[PDB]
């Protein structure tokens, strides 16, 4: 699946996780631009 | 319940999916953006 807010949830800042990596997390609302 | 994008997930087109029937699916964002 494409990585977005739909299939992921946030928890804390990034320095507390060992082995964390970076990648885009698209928000479907942005293209809508309602 | 009324079929909406929140309670339904999607995977693939409805050609090879056996028995699929076409029905309206309403996105809650569109009425709010009207
Ligand atoms: C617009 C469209 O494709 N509508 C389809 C129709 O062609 C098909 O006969 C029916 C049964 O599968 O499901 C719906
Ligand atoms: C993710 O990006 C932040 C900010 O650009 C950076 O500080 C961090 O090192 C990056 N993490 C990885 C795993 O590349
Ligand atoms: C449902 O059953 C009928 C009667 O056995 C059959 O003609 C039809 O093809 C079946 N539909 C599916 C999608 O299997």
């Amino acid at each position: 699946q494409i990585i977005t807010t739909d299939n992921t949830f946030v928890s804390g800042n990034c320095d507390v996780v060992i082995g964390i990596v970076n990648n885009t997390v698209y928000d479907p609302l942005q293209p809508e631009l309602d």
